[PDB]
């Protein structure tokens, strides 16, 4: 009973089924003006029937084969539910009949000696929106439901829907599956699209939850029906032109992304690359050879495939007149070869060819739902086959007693299917768990388009082990992959260009994380990664190169010792030394021709000791460059015609204890500089607060100045060979050395804070002696 | 029938209805040994209890007001629905008993004459688990379901719950109103928590699509139920303890937040604010006084209140004995007095008082879901009324033609409920959209602890205006909110600090938008706002101040013009010129006399004409510097006694004729020089590439070495009074001043580079006329 559209056939234990062998209702909405009537199918789905026959056929190997349920057939009162919950609902209202007792005692039959006997387990409800409508009608009465398709991980609470077991894997894996693609491909700027149903609201929410662990920030998110309007999939297309990413999820099932891909390709949005769910990856309304401009290169999923045996061979045997038990066939034959069949369109004689036509009700490749079909009325029969072969005080009931097969009941059944280990034709191990499903491997395939006639084949581009360890699960042989339909380069999908090794990330406010700008930093950056956050600081004998890389680049290392600018100067050291001794001889062979020469001496060759990188003893030992000189113009005042003479220790002793005093004042250490900032590190004594100028100011500028009133009255009057007038001119070139010391002392730094102090010392004793010595020699 | 605890009534229209007397099904679940019963409900809700005496009540109203369907009596079969959805559906396949006619031919009724009669609009599905599962077994047979609770936005889609209609508003506002809050109160770190069925799972993801357009970041995202296990429980708790998130929006209802609460409250997890839904802000099994120490300052929501009257005069007149049709009675009765009602626990006389025990039956302050059954049952009887007074040729249904009421049809009612257009008893009108709801008003309510023996109180703070425009929706009086119970201060939960105005903001890796780390930017900064995501850099004529924020600090101004560096200096050369002025006039009165005084004036009077900020004219008027010196000593070729004298053009002319020439070439533009970085403004005249320098090495260190060879065999000759000797002493001079020029002007700058050259043309022309003149006059 219930709709007339069924597909019976009598048996000692009745299945039942729901299969979508169309795609929907029609779009009448009713307005209620008349009685409401039902609602009439509109398109059709060979898939489908392909499906009913993969149930059917089963359920003729059981009773065919007398090594499982001997002495007992099996029967099915299989329905068919339009993809809807109330085509589906006025099904499983007609399969709960005679359980109807519990509640309702005043059901008393009344139209049927059986009363519509009992069926013992439905195989159906392939969407998990009408999966989840079905289960909740067979958890009262116990019922179980072995679903085959439906694939959301709501059903997967065993609170509510108390008895439903499935065949397909749970999707907490698939999208799992689908992050670790966009992972692995280095991708992070996608959007997301799903059906508003059961199946892509609560798994588009684990794709959500598992694409910010790995930093996969979502772009858009918006959800489709297959009954939206138009400014609803105005707007979807509108959200997907005014974004700028490649990878689309889409985790939809098959007609409700048929609004969709139809706009799109009347709108012709190219570019994307679309992962796809594994309800739509392969189907037959999708993959459709004119979508190709923008559908092409969708990697999506696909199940585990299947071997039937004989299968093929039983689809082409079908016929609307030897199939009594079918009711689906004659309208499947009328769809098929564009009959009417008798009992604009042509009578149909019945002696067609099924394999002429193309369809995809044989035109397939590989098993993937009808072999969950077969393998979920096997585990009722294998159920079956556990009740009949018990043997008392040992069965799974209480105390053991196990029930007979005669009278037996659904809740029975329920709890065999629930302890169900059995063996495939395959030889892999079927168990429900705690939860009730399976688990599988998916075979990640392309969407390729066969060059000669064919409308789109699937190659297949890798696996997903969900067995292996968490991280290593995912395999794609990416040389097989055409990146939207003939491109080989993988497609940069990224939200902003990731920045190169010389600049850092800087952030936009109102954007996410994975989007940003990208600026140089200064001084001392050295951006040594590739895409920084945040540049260090260089250490301090480093600065930064002039593309901002890795600092290599050291500071300056300004100390001219053994230089071409130091060097030459060190050699005039020489010469005033050699042209001092030489000078020396002469004196020797042919006070002040003791001290006056030796200190004359220490005063040029201690001038050469002040020259390099300084340090403790090098910046101590400038010292000696005044107290020499105090000591070497004692001949001022001991060759003069005006001469007890020892106590040149009345000036030399006193820079001397000047001397003692000041360099603790002035202390003996090179204070490093840092002036400039790129090659500036530096060495230059500090001298204290008035040390050396006193020592200077009191010996060296002191000395000549008393002799100077001294020899003012002297300059007029020659003696000795005009020796008071070549004392005054010596002391001359030594006032106009020490006029010109100061200034360019006081305005220079570092490398030529000592060249010109160095140099003032040389051209004041190199004039002090050849002054004198030559004109007291050749005379 | 179906479930033995009814509250029935017969009557000529038969209403039905699904109400909440219990709050869940007992926790054992079956291990299938045994052939499974019914499960017993546990706990109860007398708030439940209350919202079906509204029901009754206003079923009573309508049969005694004669203004409303007079001659025709409501009936109605009250089951209870335990907030679970088999308890819900054993109740509604006894509502659609004789309907089910349409799929089942075979029921032929043969248990009643009426046979169970016909329900016509059903009240109730409280939970939107419940709503979902019951409306999908009353689309078929077109019976409108009335519900007063059930809001979440999966029920508002036509397309599959065809004859739904709720007197409760939609939760797409109620996400939106607790992003507008978090929005006003400026957080941006929060964490949400829904109870994973129909109402928290798609009422979270309107919260999380409208708080990223506010950029209101999530922190965690949680799903419980109150199914769960202790480990998902301890997950959830250690998620929260885990984070630092202050602000946690619970999207969850009544006893489904009950075994977080409990053991958060176990745990002690003090400090964060809850923001609540409507369905448990106002609940009273998590408003308990033993959980404020972690649950206070809950700012939730609650629906518009309303006024029934008589009504709570009617909830104590309520009996185990005198209400023959309310099977519920003696369940409230044994459960609100601790009695055992015979017809541990002591027997029950039945004469007890109802006012005296403290129940949330008869203690409550505002009815707000019993004001919506109220008005769902009188939108039923609102819709029969048009039924029963409708003309012909006037009606809703095809042609006009309206249909009798003796023979009325569930469709029937539902087409008049779509078109529902009247006034309750407070002057508002109520009518069903496209979509079948309502639209209302939230008052934000706050949990306070009544200081006198009161369980928790719920003080009104505000309101939230939907018929308002987007944007000005929400006030909130922040003057009643006491803050986890007790505070006052709006507490910080933002992620990371915002940072102060001299910083900006630097992200960390792996972390959102919302949380960055805050670092200063360098040299030229001026962060000017305080939370600047990339401070600027600043105009070149401005550097950044210590402190980093705006770069007020302008750069250099160094020229020293009327400066007391440059003005005594200037004072010198006014000294100068009146010396020579003071020589003039007695060379005056008592071409040597003519051009050696006159060009003589021009070098010490054009030496002032340098000072100050340059310009064209004042960088191209540095040639006469050394024009007028090779003039003014033609004094040392002029005055000679070894002296066609008017020939001084033999040289003044080639020294005018290598100004013209390299005027041109050295050009007559300052240039502005960046050497240091912070004051360094400058303005140093960049000559070209040789031209001063070979006109001062071809004019004034020509002239006085061609006059030296001259002068050296006259310097041992006095004549005039020792002319050539003074002559040959300014000489001197001239040469010392030019050795002491070079070095100091080559180690300078700016400041320093001109007021070298300009003291040293000063103290050679001071020298060159005070070494002659006063030796010419005074002798
Ligand atoms: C889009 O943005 C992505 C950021 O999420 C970029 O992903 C980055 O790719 C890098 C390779 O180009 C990865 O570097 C790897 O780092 C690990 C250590 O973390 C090393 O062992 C690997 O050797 C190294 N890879 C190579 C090739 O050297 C980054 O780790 C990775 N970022 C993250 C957060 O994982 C994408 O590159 C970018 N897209 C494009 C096209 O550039
Ligand atoms: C947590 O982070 C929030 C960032 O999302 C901070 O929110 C910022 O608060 C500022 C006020 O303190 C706002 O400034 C306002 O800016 C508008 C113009 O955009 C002006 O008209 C207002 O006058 C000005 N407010 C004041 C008081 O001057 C920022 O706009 C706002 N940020 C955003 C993105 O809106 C929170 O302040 C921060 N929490 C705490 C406690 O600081
Ligand atoms: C799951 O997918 C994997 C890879 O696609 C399959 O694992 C292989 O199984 C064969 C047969 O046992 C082994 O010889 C290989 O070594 C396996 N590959 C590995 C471990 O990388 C497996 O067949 C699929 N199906 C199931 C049910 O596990
Ligand atoms: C919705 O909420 C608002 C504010 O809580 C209420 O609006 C006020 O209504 C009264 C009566 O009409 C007016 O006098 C006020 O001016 C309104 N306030 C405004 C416009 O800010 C309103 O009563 C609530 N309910 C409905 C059904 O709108
Ligand atoms: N899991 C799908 C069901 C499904 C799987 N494969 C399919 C192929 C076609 C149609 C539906 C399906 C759903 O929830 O809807
Ligand atoms: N909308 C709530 C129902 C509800 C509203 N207020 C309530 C108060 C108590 C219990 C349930 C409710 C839900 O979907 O579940
Ligand atoms: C798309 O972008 C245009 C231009 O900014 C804008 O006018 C339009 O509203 C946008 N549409 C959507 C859906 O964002
Ligand atoms: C869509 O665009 C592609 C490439 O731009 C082009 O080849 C194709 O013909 C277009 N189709 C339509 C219908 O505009
Ligand atoms: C043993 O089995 C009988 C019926 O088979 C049952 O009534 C009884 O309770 C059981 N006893 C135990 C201890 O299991
Ligand atoms: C039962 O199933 C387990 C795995 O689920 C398997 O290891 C075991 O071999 C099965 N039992 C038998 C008897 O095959
Ligand atoms: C909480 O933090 C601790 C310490 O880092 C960690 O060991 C634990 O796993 C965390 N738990 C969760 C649920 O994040
Ligand atoms: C929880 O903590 C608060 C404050 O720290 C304290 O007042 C209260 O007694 C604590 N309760 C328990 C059970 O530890
Ligand atoms: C008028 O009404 C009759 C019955 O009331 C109906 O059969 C007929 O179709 C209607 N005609 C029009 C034009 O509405
Ligand atoms: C019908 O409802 C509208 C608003 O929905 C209201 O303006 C109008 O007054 C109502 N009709 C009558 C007759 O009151
Ligand atoms: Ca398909
Ligand atoms: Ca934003
Ligand atoms: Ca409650
Ligand atoms: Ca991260």
């Amino acid at each position: 009973y219930g709709p007339d559209q069924r597909a019976q056939k009598k048996g000692d234990i009745i299945l039942g089924g729901l299969f979508p062998i169309h795609f929907g209702v029609a779009a009448k909405d009713q307005d209620l003006k008349s009685r409401p009537e039902s609602v009439e199918c509109i398109r059709y789905n060979f898939r489908g029937f392909r499906w009913l026959q993969a149930m059917i056929f089963a359920i003729e190997e059981i009773n065919s084969s007398p090594a499982l349920l001997p002495n007992l057939t099996l029967g099915y009162r299989i329905f068919d539910t339009c993809n809807t919950v109330s085509k589906a609902l006025e099904a499983t209202l007609s399969f709960v009949a005679q359980n109807k007792i519990d509640s309702l005692n005043l059901d008393e039959f009344c139209n049927c000696s059986e009363h519509i006997p009992s069926t013992i387990a439905v195989v159906g409800a392939t969407g998990s929106g009408v999966s989840t409508a079905v289960a909740n009608l067979l958890g009262l009465f116990y019922i179980p439901q072995v679903s085959y398709a439906s694939s959301s991980r709501l059903l997967s609470n065993k609170n509510q829907f108390k008895s439903f077991l499935r065949t397909i894997p749970n999707d907490e894996h698939q999208a799992t599956a689908m992050a670790d693609i966009i992972e692995y491909f280095r991708w992070n700027w996608v959007g997301t699209i799903a059906a508003d149903d059961d199946y892509g609201r609560p798994g588009i929410e684990k794709f959500r939850e598992e694409a910010e662990e790995r930093d996969i920030c979502i772009d858009f998110s918006e959800l489709i029906s297959q009954y939206s309007d138009e400014e609803e999939i105005q707007h979807v297309v509108e959200v997907i032109q005014n974004s700028t990413a490649k990878v689309i999820v889409v985790f939809s099932s098959g007609p409700d992304l048929e609004p969709l891909i139809k706009e799109i390709v009347r709108r012709n949005i190219t570019g994307k690359i679309w992962l796809a769910s594994e309800a739509w990856a392969s189907s037959s309304l999708i993959a459709m050879p004119q979508y190709f401009h923008v559908v092409g290169g969708t990697i999506g999923f696909a199940l585990k495939a299947g071997q039937i045996p004989g299968f093929r061979e039983f689809l082409k045997k079908v016929h609307p007149r030897k199939s009594v038990h079918n009711g689906f066939a004659k309208e499947f034959w009328e769809e098929t070869f564009n009959c009417h069949l008798q009992e604009f369109r042509p009578l149909c004689t019945g002696d067609e060819n099924i394999s002429s036509v193309e369809t995809p009700y044989i035109d397939y490749t590989h098993l993937r739902i009808s072999y969950n079909v077969y393998l979920a009325v096997y585990s009722i029969a294998h159920a079956l086959q556990d009740i009949y072969t018990c043997l008392p005080g040992r069965g799974l009931f209480t105390n053991g007693s196990c029930a007979d097969i005669k009278k037996v009941e659904a809740w029975q059944v329920l709890k065999h299917l629930r302890h169900l280990n059995f063996t495939n034709n395959m030889g892999e191990q079927v168990t429900f768990d705690e939860c009730g499903d399976l688990v599988g491997n998916y075979s990640i395939i392309n969407w390729h388009l066969s060059p000669e006639d064919g409308s789109i084949v699937f190659k297949e581009v890798g696996y997903y082990n969900v067995y292996a360890k968490k991280g290593e699960r995912l395999f794609i042989n990416e040389e097989k992959i055409l990146w939207s339909g003939f491109s080989r380069e993988v497609p940069f999908s990224n939200c902003s260009r990731d920045c190169l090794a010389g600049t850092r990330k800087g952030i936009i406010e109102g954007e996410p994380t994975c989007c940003f700008e990208c600026v140089e930093c200064p001084d001392g950056e050295y951006s040594d990664e590739t895409d920084a956050s945040a540049c260090n600081k260089c250490p301090d004998d480093f600065w930064s190169n002039e593309n901002h890389t890795s600092c290599i680049a050291k500071e300056i290392e300004f100390l001219s010792w053994t230089e071409p600018f130091g060097i030459a100067l060190t050699l005039f050291a020489v010469l005033g030394i050699f042209l001092t001794a030489f000078v020396l001889g002469v004196f020797i062979k042919f006070e002040l021709s003791y001290l006056l020469l030796f200190s004359l001496l220490c005063c040029f060759s201690s001038s050469l000791f002040f020259i390099g990188e300084p340090q403790d003893w090098t910046c101590r030992l400038r010292q000696p460059a005044f107290g020499i000189s105090f000591v070497l113009c004692i001949s001022c005042i001991l060759v003069k015609t005006n001469r007890q003479f020892l106590l040149v220790f009345l000036c030399t002793f006193m820079q001397i204890v000047i001397c003692v005093i000041w360099l603790y004042t002035a202390p003996p250490s090179s204070y490093r500089n840092q002036e400039l900032e790129d090659e500036i590190i530096f060495i230059t004594c500090h001298e204290g607060s008035l040390m050396a100028l006193g020592f200077l100011i009191g010996y060296t500028c002191l000395l000549a100045a008393i002799c100077f009133f001294f020899a003012f009255k002297s300059r007029k009057l020659p003696e000795n060979f005009n020796e008071a007038k070549f004392i005054t001119f010596s002391m001359l070139i030594f006032f106009i050395v020490w006029i010109s010391f100061i200034p360019a002392y006081a305005s220079t730094y570092g490398k030529f804070v000592s060249a010109v102090e160095v140099i003032a010392i040389l051209a004041a004793s190199f004039g002090l002696l050849a002054c004198i010595f030559f004109n007291k020699i050749y005379i």
